[PDB]
């Protein structure tokens, strides 16, 4: 290990999923650099929340294509986030768009009695996010540029 920008995201993007999955808000304390991770899971809440709904029609096209019933429908997953997400231009707009379909397949896991794929999600989008936006991600200060993006404060 070592990779604290990989550690953060894989904790705000591991929470968003679960709590989305499962309607629980859970409790631990946020390992280094919290203040920070709390502050991008509440934006994360706002502003994905806000994609889901106001993008569901889309959403649903898109989970319906891609079939999702196991951990090997969410290994072709990763394969398309790959083309679709790393291959497209780099943004918050974007990584926002990325974690909220996340979210989105999360509750769709859980309704079909799956849960045991949602930690497997979230790994599978932190690696998209870390390995293929390294450069950008500490370009705009990781998740710092994320509170600071949206001016929560
Ligand atoms: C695997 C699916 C992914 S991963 C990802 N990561 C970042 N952006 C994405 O889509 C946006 C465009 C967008 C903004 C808001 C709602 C839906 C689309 C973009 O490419 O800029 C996507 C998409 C995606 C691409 C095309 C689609 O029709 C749908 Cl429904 C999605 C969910």
């Amino acid at each position: 290990s070592e990779d604290e920008l990989y550690r953060q995201s894989l904790e705000i993007i591991s929470r968003y999923l679960r709590e989305q999955a499962t309607g629980a808000k859970d409790t631990k304390p946020m390992g280094r650099s919290g203040a920070t991770s709390r502050k991008a899971l509440e934006t994360l809440r706002r502003v994905g929340d806000g994609v889901q709904r106001n993008h569901e029609t889309a959403f649903q096209g898109m989970l319906r294509k891609l079939d999702i019933k196991n951990e090997d429908d969410v290994k072709s997953l990763s394969r398309v986030m790959i083309h679709v997400f790393s291959d497209g231009v780099t943004n918050w707009g974007r990584i926002v768009t990325l974690i909220s379909f996340g979210a989105f397949v999360a509750k769709h896991l859980k309704t079909i009695n799956q849960e045991s794929c949602i930690e497997p999600l979230a790994e599978s989008i932190t690696d998209v996010l870390v390995r293929t936006k390294r450069d950008w991600l500490v370009k705009q200060r990781g998740w710092d540029g994320f509170v600071e993006f949206f001016h929560v404060e």
